[PDB]
């Protein structure tokens, strides 16, 4: 149902390749590799660390975490077709695992992960399932564990305009405020909860990607169609406009179990 919706619409094989073109190789979220590098700049891991990537996607996050730290990366994504694409990008590495599964029904041992890592994935979850997931993450984290999240946020729903309401509706996103997000983590007894409104930095990332799309339009049209260019071009235009006025926000979240 949730799996079928994502596979058959937003995350078809073609829809993801469109995303990857503008995001960067092996990514389906803003900034691609360069944003991932900055998000993990203050993260300390090594060859003995166990890492969970909720909504791993094409596996770009797991590839980087393993390359940089040498840590065991386990990536969970609900879309089977995407996992199949991710597995075909990694070979001869037993410390990178990709699994097609709903994170809400996936079982992990308590006190297992040093790092639980998620980028632009939890927005697909309802408010009730956000809370359920973060209770599960608290359990899954080692006592010395750390939770790292970047996700789409927004201003209060009362302030949304017609275009943004439609966008959230058709994407079936559940967008809460950065403040409501952090309170969920606090309610789940996460310690040292640090929330950052990185909508300005996100806006910068969007501008680069938008500029890239325009300067590679010919290469894009060879790969896809004008129709998908227009949807991608207008989509980024709206995100640039809305991120600037803080209507659609980019939340950063770091927390520990103790
Ligand atoms: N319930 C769920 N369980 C696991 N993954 C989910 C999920 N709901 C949505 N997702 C995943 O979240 C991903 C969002 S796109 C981002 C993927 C990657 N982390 C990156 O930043 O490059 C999608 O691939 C989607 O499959």
């Amino acid at each position: 149902s949730d799996k079928t919706f994502l596979e058959n619409n937003q995350y078809t094989d073609e829809g993801v390749k469109v995303y990857e073109f503008i995001f960067g190789e092996n990514y389906i979220s803003s900034g691609g590799l360069e944003a991932t590098k900055k998000i993990l700049s203050d993260i300390e891991l090594n060859e003995n660390s166990k890492v969970l990537d909720i909504g791993s996607g094409l596996g770009g996050g797991c590839m980087y975490i393993n390359e940089k730290y040498g840590a065991h990366t386990h990536g969970i994504d609900i879309c089977s077709n995407i996992v199949n694409m991710a597995n075909e990008r990694v070979s001869g590495n037993n410390k990178i695992i990709f699994e097609a599964n709903d994170i809400l029904t996936k079982e992990f041992p308590e006190n297992n992960f040093d790092l639980i890592y998620s980028r632009a994935a939890i927005l697909h979850l309802s408010l009730e399932n956000k809370n359920k997931l973060f209770q599960k993450c608290y359990k899954w984290l080692k006592p010395t564990g750390t939770l790292l999240i970047t996700d789409y946020c927004a201003t209060e729903k009362e302030n949304w305009d017609d275009e943004f309401k439609e966008y959230v509706k058709q994407r079936k996103y559940t967008l809460i405020t950065v403040e409501e997000y952090a309170d969920i983590l606090t309610a789940c007894n996460f310690k040292n909860v640090v929330s950052k409104d990185l909508s300005d930095y996100w806006n910068q990332l969007l501008e680069v990607e938008h500029k890239y799309l325009h300067e590679n339009k010919e290469e894009f049209l060879k790969l896809f169609s004008e129709k998908k260019f227009i949807s991608l071009d207008d989509g980024w235009s709206r995100k640039i406009k809305d991120s600037k006025r803080k209507m659609q926000r980019w939340g950063y979240f770091k927390a520990t179990k103790n």
